[PDB]
């Protein structure tokens, strides 16, 4: 049967902060079917520097993926909310989102 | 030319935390060529119940992959010390690993 996704948010390690820019992770799994759509925004606006993995099966038969959303070391370090969006048929109304900041 | 996979552990979200089994996440980004290869460990020995992303083209035309141990969330609790390990030719040895606990 369609299997609802879990949608994680997960900050930068601490030890990609020696870098320029740093990698926001958005953690969706145990879904089905493999049809969905991931997006990222910060206040309200669209968020375009990400790339996102294919569906990967997992082993009962749902799959999950990570998309990573690369900004500004400074942007994060200053206290900006980043949010990850989710649209998957299996999701109530079909679409759910989940926030990541230094400040949450 | 080659570019050195950097590798980065991720612990389990907290919202996570209320299921029996939880996440544990290696990012392994910014490599060059694709060919590469990612295990788990922890005490020492191999751990088996992981799935691991096909290499993701970056805009800079490198590649990141993010590989995914399952474990038991118990088992995360009582301290176990995880490792992630990461086979690539840009790599000084052409190894590294990285470790997450609690």
């Amino acid at each position: 049967q369609p299997r609802e996704p879990q949608v994680y948010t997960l900050p930068p390690s601490q030890e990609e902060m020696t870098k320029n820019q740093v990698s926001l992770t958005c953690l969706v799994k145990g879904f089905y079917p493999s049809d969905i759509a991931v997006e990222w925004e910060s206040n309200g606006q669209p968020e375009n520097n990400y790339k996102t993995t294919p569906p990967v099966l997992d082993s009962d038969g749902s799959f999950f993926l990570y998309s990573r959303l690369t900004v500004d070391k400074s942007r994060w370090q200053e206290g900006n909310v980043f949010s990850c969006s989710v649209m998957h048929e299996a999701l109530h109304n079909h679409y759910t989102q989940k926030s990541l900041s230094l400040s949450l």
